[PDB]
This record gives C-alpha cells, structure tokens and sequence, in this order.
C-alpha cells in the first residue's frame, strides 16, 4: 500500500499577530529533558464526505491568530542553554496532505505522522498530516515538540480550531502564556524528600538512549469483565478496594519487569503524570495551555515488584498520589531550576503508564464527528522508553454486550522480553492472574 | 558578478577517534561503478560568521562521522574501494564571496548568473578519492550564504548525506549530543551470501559490458533547465488520467511518464531501442531484519521501468503511468539480495542498465528545513551532478520557495539538441495541453 504525499501546505495565523519578533520564555516544567521529544499521535475520523484538509487547514489558519507560538522555533538562550521559543512574523505550522489506497481499519502507521527527531523537532515543533483513506475516512496526525505543551494544552488548541471548523464566530477560551509569572522557581530554591526520593544527577545518563534493543510496540484488548474479576479477587484477598489502572498496572508492571529479567536489586519505577493546574495555590487558568503535569511515582526493587501479591503493588501504585501537592510541584520546580545542567534523571527502571480513557477525545469534532480511534505511537515518554497507554473505549463497547467491552492497552517493550509479556496477558485474558 | 576563495581550512574532528589507523569496507551497493561520482549539492541561506559556526560543527560532527575525512582506495584482491582513515585526516572547508546580493541573482533559483559551478568544488577523479568531503562557506555581499557540498556517493546516499548534515546543524544549534549515533558495519549488514543467487527482476534490468561507460556517451553536451509545475496542473493530469483509464496515479508516476516521453521523443531514441526509466528507493526498513536507524551508508537499490522507445512515445501516458507504478512491485528485500549478489559475481565485468537510461529523484519531502544553523532552513537547494543513475540525463523534484500559485520545482539535465523540443513539451504541459493518449 502506496502512502502519496501530495503536497505540504505551510499554514500561516489568518491575521498576523506579531509586528516584529517576540521570544517567549518557556517553564520549568515545559524545559523537563523527559520532554525534549516530539510526541506523535493520531486521531481517525470515518466519513471524508469541503475537504477535511480544506477544514482543518483554514481553522489552523483562524487558531493560530492566537496560539502563533506553535509556528515558533525552540532554540537555546544565550544563557542556560534552557529552551525558548521564537516567534517572527511569516513563520508556519507545516500541514502535510497525504493519500493512501486502504481501509481504515484504525510498519504503515508510522507513516501517518511525521517523525522528527528531539533536534529536529525543535525547528518544527508542530506539524500536522491530513491522510485521505480511498475506501473512505481520513487521519489526522500530529507530531509536537512535548516542551510547548501538554495533552491538556494540545486538546485545547485542538478544540480551538474544532469550534472554528463548526462555524465558531471566535474561538471560546483565549490561551494564556505568562508561563515564567505562573510557574517559575522561588526566590530561594528548596526541595522536598518526595522529589529528592525520585529524582537523581547523571549527566551521562540519557533516559531514551539506553541500550535494551530494539522496542516493539503491541496492543492488547482488555475485557471490562477481566478487570472486574481481578479488581474482585483483591478486594477478596485483602479487603482493600483497587481502580483499574492500580490493579491493571500493577499487573503489568509486575509483568514487563519479570519479563526484562531484571536484576532483584535494581530499583525500579511506576511512573504517571497528573494534572496540577487546579491543585496550585493560586491555580493555573483554563487557558493556560503550557505543560501542567508533573510525575509521580512509586518505586521498589524489582525482584520485591516481582514475587510480592499484586495487591501490595496496587497499594502502592494507589498511595504515590498522596504525594500530589502544590508543594511537591513548587520542589519539582526548584529542582530543575538547581539541576538542569546536572542530569535530573529518574534512573533505569523506569515504566510510565499513561491512562487516556477518561478524556473529551470527542469534541475535537472537524465535521466528521468525533474520533472513532486515537493512537500514541511515540516510544519515549515519563523518562521511559517503554511506555503503555491504555487507549479510549470505542463506540462499539457501549453498543456491544457487557462480556464483549473492554478497552486497547499499547505497550512499547524491548524485543526480548515481549514473548514472555505475551504469555502474561494470555493468562490475564483467561483470568489465570497469579495474584501472590 | 566575480566568486573569490578567501581561503581554505582543513576540518579535523574536536577530538581525535583514532588513535590507531583502520581500513572501512565498503558495501555493495556503495561499490557500484555507477557510484563512481562526486556529487555536488547546494543549500542558500538568506541573513559568529556562518563560516565559524558551519566549521566548529563539521569539526563535532566528525568525531561520529571521520571516515569522510578518510581517502578511497582499490583494495589489494579486486578493484573495489574500502576507506583508509587515521589521526590528522581532514575535511576541507573552502571558504569564498561573491561580490553581489543573493536577492540580485534568484537566491539561485533562477538561470545560472555565471558563477553557480564555482559554489561547490568540482574534483578530479582522484581529487574526489584522496577528498571525499569538501564542503564550501560562499559569503554574498549583502550577508546572505550558500552551503556546498561535495562527497563521493560511494560513501553514502541522500539519507546518508541528510544524517550527517542533521548532525552537524543540531550541533550548531547548540546539542549536547547528535540524535542519531551513525552506525557502520556495512560489511555484515549488506555483504553478499556465501552461495550468491540473482532472481530474474534483477537480471531482466542488468547487462554485463566491460566496455561500456554509462558517463561517457556520446549524446553532445548536456544543459540543466528549470520548471515550475502547479499543483492544479498535476490534479487536471491526474483527474484526466483516472478519467479515461480508471487508475489513480500518484504525482511521480503521472509527471514521470510525461517527462520520460517528451524527452526520448525530443532525444529522437530509435524505435526499437530499450530505454529505461530508474529511480532509487530506500530499502532501509524493507530488509529483514531492517538496517539500523544510522546506517549513513548507502541503502537504496534502484528500481526501473523498461519499454521500447517506440512504444513510449506512442502509448497513452496512462500506460506509461501504469508501467511506473507496477515498477515498485519488484521492491523487496530478495531483490535487494539480488543486486548485491550481482555485484559480487560481476563488478569486474561492467554491470549496467544499458543505453537510454533517464534518472529521476523526488527530493520534494526530504527534510530540507532542519538543515539550519541558525540563519533557518535553505532559501534554495540544487543538485549539479549529472551523473547519475547510470544516466547522463537526470531528472530532480524539489521543493519550491494561492491555490492557483500552488506546486514544486523540475530540474532537468538534457542534452542540448532535444532541449528546445523538451521546452515546447513542458509549454504545452503548463497550459493543460497533456495530449495524453
Ligand atoms: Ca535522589
Ligand atoms: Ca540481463
């Protein structure tokens, strides 16, 4: 199957914002170098039936009247090395129009989005795609530099230039920056033992170029009834109550690390992001559209994470967000700003998880309707290079049977160790949970 | 306008790779005659001094990339080159100005102002060996900048080139290390089988002529022309082509035969001469198991179409399309395996694709804009090497600088008597007069 780039379309603001540049300063959590990477995904609409390349190239146009700094460039500063980003009048967001001879049916895939490296990325910081299906429907790809923001922030832009595509007179929130006044360090940097426990110094350790070969990326589907058994099971063994993503991360936490053969002493790492924004004293705004997420974690030594009962490891995985506070983010921050040159790391080990089935995937409604499936096909991720995404539930698991729903976990996971990994979700799908 | 040299600097790596000297097999593919080129390739910038930042970068860069300080040399046992590299080995940097505005000339993109061969070194055969990377910093007088560069193909491919340059333009951005370690290893990863076997794709192409010069022939001098297609233009041809055939052909398919035609009809090819269109395609991710993300060394195969002239210029551009597309079916990684096992039963007896060979390369969505030191991405790009594909006539799709204003660039290489019909074809194809069938 042929993918055929038509042409690529640089997609300037509708009214040029800017009268000469303007360098915005980006925040201690946008400068994280767990985020100098371009995050990739896509979203697949139905019916292609003007065009959605026409729609969504004209509401990039309209959006970007007020969100012009995704046109920018991310450079160094002259002082710290740190990112910035510069906005010039002329600059673009690259819309890439593409068509493929196939079906939806939602190696090729990776050709949907454009695939810059950490640097390359930089230059181009957002790039979208509008793949055209022959047998009907179409792809939207996005490829973003993780310093400019968060999936909170993207989904805001995103439903910007959805509103506008629906016949939006003005977009309904206007996107706030002040990024240095909302989130930068204090007077007299301090730093609490919930970061100082996580975090470490390395300047020689690269968290995305560590040597475990090559990572494949596979997907599972996770039965409603499954979890409902397992989620059972515990509270029967222990008494105490787990949600799915404690128990089913627990599962495959425990999974991947007997799975790598890791060694019993090494510390190893369950790592999650979680929305501050309205957890600051004063909170971030709605329209701040920056990265505000931070880490979190629980940590054990492997070989405890692999022979102790699941139900001490979802304990676990649910205590770390006691650590959530305005405090910790403030510690969080203080310690980029002491040790960003220093390799601020949360070490080898590390296995992030991102949770995307509570999310407004829906809204970003061009005309097509909402997404009937949404893919992360970028590997690197929460300073792991192995992260698993459990994916929305599709339309079809509310119209099907109860013993038929269920959700899409993707997982990145060193070649060697996916045969075993397999074997463990078999036996989780047969319900053969080996719970101590 | 008059290009001066200032000056020449000779790039050694920040620090020094080698202490011991080495010996670096090349690949089959990189040992292909048709690879015994120089090519020459051009980058404009519009605006420390470029020449300071382009240096400081290249001298980073090589300490991943030394072998194109290294010198190509035939080995001992057959004629094949591999790359000898040790401490004090160098790139050169020629450093020059030319004392006129790139806004007075088309930033380059409009016809030669007199100088354009002077913007990138033109060496020798064994210049291009003992030097199989120079690079060229000219400085026009206004402040902007063109990047020139020369490199032996037989050291790597366009994706190669592009890793290389990438990493030194991230360096001079200010990385704190390159993104894509480069990988050598071409000896295990492309060498050919113990009991080497070629399939019939491979061998229906190829022919074996010890005699034979792709690069010499004797055609009279060839001319490089430009032209701008729209976008609309190439949408009415597709619209058309799908109209009276019922296939979709994709740009390069459908412009690829337009061209192909109107230039063996303007060459006057005889009418039972074979004539071929090539191309080349990464093979990269094709393989089994693929080759690593950095492998810098060649790693395209060329594919071809072949028809007799006759029947080119006659047929309906469908059909012509059609022999394109149905082209890429012989893509595979036995193809692959093919070629390479023919170069090693046959490098000395002449392997080539004949006579009536017409390259074509789509450099439309290469990654031109990353390429930025900090002055941006290139203004303009062209390649000047003609040599190519085992044709002395190649053609290149490149990036251009409304709707209705809409569409990319055509290079053509072609020689001087079939130019001015070549005009006429390409008049006619922008006023929508395809004559299709
Ligand atoms: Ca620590
Ligand atoms: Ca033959």
């Amino acid at each position: 199957a042929t993918l055929e780039i038509t042409d690529i379309a640089l997609v300037q603001p509708s009214h040029q914002p800017l009268s000469n540049d303007q360098t915005l300063s980006l925040s201690h959590l946008d400068n994280d170098n767990n985020l100098h990477v371009s995050f990739r995904y896509l979203r697949v609409y139905s019916s292609s039936s003007e065009s959605p390349s026409a729609v969504v190239s004209a509401s990039l146009a309209t959006a970007l009247v007020h969100y012009y700094p995704l046109a920018g460039s991310l450079r160094r500063s002259a002082s710290d090395n740190r990112f910035e980003l510069l906005c010039s009048a002329g600059q673009s967001v690259p819309l890439v129009n593409a068509t493929v001879n196939c079906t939806l049916e939602s190696g090729f895939v990776e050709r949907l989005v454009p695939d810059p490296t950490r640097e390359e990325g930089m230059v181009n910081p957002c790039i979208l795609q509008v793949t055209m299906f022959q047998c009907g429907g179409w792809v939207l790809g996005a490829s973003i530099h993780h310093a400019i923001c968060d999936g909170l922030g993207a989904s805001l832009f995103f439903n910007a230039m959805a509103e506008l595509a629906r016949g939006a007179t003005k977009i309904s929130i206007e996107p706030v920056w002040d990024r240095e006044r909302l989130l930068g360090p204090r007077e007299k940097p301090w730093v609490g033992a919930p970061v100082r426990d996580f975090l470490s110094l390395d300047k020689d350790f690269d968290p995305y170029g560590q040597a475990i070969g090559d990572v494949k990326r596979d997907c599972f589907f996770v039965t409603d009834d499954s979890l409902d058994q397992l989620k059972a099971q515990l509270l029967e063994k222990s008494g105490l109550n787990f949600t799915t993503f404690e128990a089913l991360g627990a599962y495959i936490w425990r999974a991947k690390v007997r799975a790598a053969k890791t060694e019993e002493k090494e510390n190893v790492k369950f790592v999650y992001s979680i929305n501050i924004r309205r957890l600051m004293n004063p909170p971030l705004p709605k329209g701040y559209w920056g990265n505000g997420c931070v880490p979190m974690y629980a940590q054990i030594k492997a070989g405890e994470l692999i022979e102790q009962p699941i139900w001490k490891t979802a304990e676990l995985i649910k205590q770390s967000k006691s650590n959530t506070s305005d405090e910790y983010v403030r510690s969080f921050i203080d310690f980029q700003e002491l040790h960003h040159k220093d390799g601020i790391n949360a070490g080898t080990g590390v296995t992030g998880f991102t949770d995307w089935r509570y999310l407004g995937h829906s809204t970003i409604d061009f005309g097509w309707g909402g997404p009937v499936t949404v893919l992360p096909l970028s590997n690197k991720l929460l300073g792991s290079m192995e992260p698993c995404f459990f994916l929305p539930y599709s339309t079809d698991a509310a119209a099907g049977s109860k013993k038929d729903s269920g959700f899409k976990v993707l997982v990145n996971l060193r070649e060697s160790a996916m045969p075993e990994f397999k074997e463990a979700m078999d036996k989780f799908h047969k319900g053969e949970f080996a719970l101590s």
